[PDB]
């Protein structure tokens, strides 16, 4: 709903102390630790994992 | 690329003692535990969840 928890209205940043705002490797405004997954493939075993640096689910670099 | 290594193609079924062919959830011919996340959502903490007894990702029931 409303306001974001991890949001800071006055800079538009998450909270002081916090990593990010929302997505699938974003959680309780904190970055989830490089290597989970994300995000599992159709099948060869090439997964989409988090980063520890972003928010987002990166598409494995081993696709073309 | 070719046959699969988990098909019966006299049956068209997965080899005998394999549970299935390829999914998010079929993991070297076999289902992936019951509560492996397949997919990670946005943001409500809904993540998709396999079965246990199925080869697709389940959207959560949770979500409208």
């Amino acid at each position: 709903n409303s306001v974001h928890p991890c949001c800071d209205p006055v800079k538009c940043e998450p909270r002081e102390g916090e990593h990010c705002i929302s997505g699938p490797c974003c959680r309780n405004c904190k970055f989830l630790n490089a290597g989970t997954i994300c995000k599992r493939a159709m099948l060869d075993g090439l997964h989409d994992y988090c980063t520890g640096v972003t928010s987002d689910c990166p598409r494995n670099r081993y696709n073309h």
